[PDB]
């Protein structure tokens, strides 16, 4: 009932993916070498500080197995979608369809249901 | 009505402050020099990538005037609260009472209304 309270593991995850997917959606289609490096470092630093040491450590192992592809907006948005799907799978959640990431996180559904 | 849609400026801000205030709340009381540097860089990289170039640029100017104090959890949580209050003030919102940051973003209100 109270709005207004510290977020739990789930509520923080939901905020975090919204922040992550949204930053990804507006990342350049042709980023400079510096921007590519800055985004890889950003994702790295995010995994260092994400609290709940059960979620961050799993995440750092996952990122060690699978480095952020920050080459282009296309590559980075799909990479992040596939990353997020590994966590969905681990938690018994269904795969999100990565072809929809632009509609979900930038443009809105092509049927206009976000209008 | 649809849940489920790309976040607007306001919804993204609300997610972003929740992510920022929550990362701050669990930052060490005695962070290593490396962690202090990693958090300052984290905040910097966040302002580089925050989308909507009207909000990010204002933010980068604000951070140029006012460097993240990442010395301790106490210092960093209060600094971030004061940062957020500058944005509240700019938008005609009232000041949030920074003594409440722990209750709001870590522990819950001492009256137990988050229980
Ligand atoms: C980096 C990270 C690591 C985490 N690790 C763990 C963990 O180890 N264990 C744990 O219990 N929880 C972890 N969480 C929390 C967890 O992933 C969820 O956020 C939480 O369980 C709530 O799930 P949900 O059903 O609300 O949807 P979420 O998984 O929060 O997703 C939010 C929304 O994003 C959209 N979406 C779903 N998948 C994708 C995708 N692949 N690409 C783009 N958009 C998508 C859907 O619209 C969905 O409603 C983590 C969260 C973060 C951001
Ligand atoms: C880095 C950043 C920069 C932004 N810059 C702009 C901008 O230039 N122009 C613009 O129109 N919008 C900007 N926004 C969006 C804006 O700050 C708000 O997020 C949005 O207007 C929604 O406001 P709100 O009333 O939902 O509460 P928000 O400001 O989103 O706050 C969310 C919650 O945090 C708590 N809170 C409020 N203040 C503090 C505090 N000082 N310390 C700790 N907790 C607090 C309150 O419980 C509040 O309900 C920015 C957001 C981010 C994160
Ligand atoms: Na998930
Ligand atoms: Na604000």
């Amino acid at each position: 009932f109270r709005e207004d309270c510290p977020p739990d593991r789930e509520e923080l995850g939901r905020h975090s993916w919204a922040v992550l997917h949204t930053l990804a959606a507006y990342y350049p289609d042709l980023p400079t070498p510096e921007q590519q490096q800055d985004m890889a470092q950003f994702i790295h630093l995010f995994s260092k500080f994400y609290p709940a040491e059960e979620c961050a450590e799993d995440l750092r192992k996952r990122l060690a197995r699978n480095h952020p592809d920050t080459r282009t907006r296309a590559a980075f948005t799909q990479w992040l979608c596939h990353l997020h799907n590994e966590v969905n799978r681990k938690l018994g959640k269904p795969d999100f369809d990565c072809s929809k990431v632009d509609e979900r996180w930038r443009d809105g559904w092509k049927d206009g249901s976000c209008d």
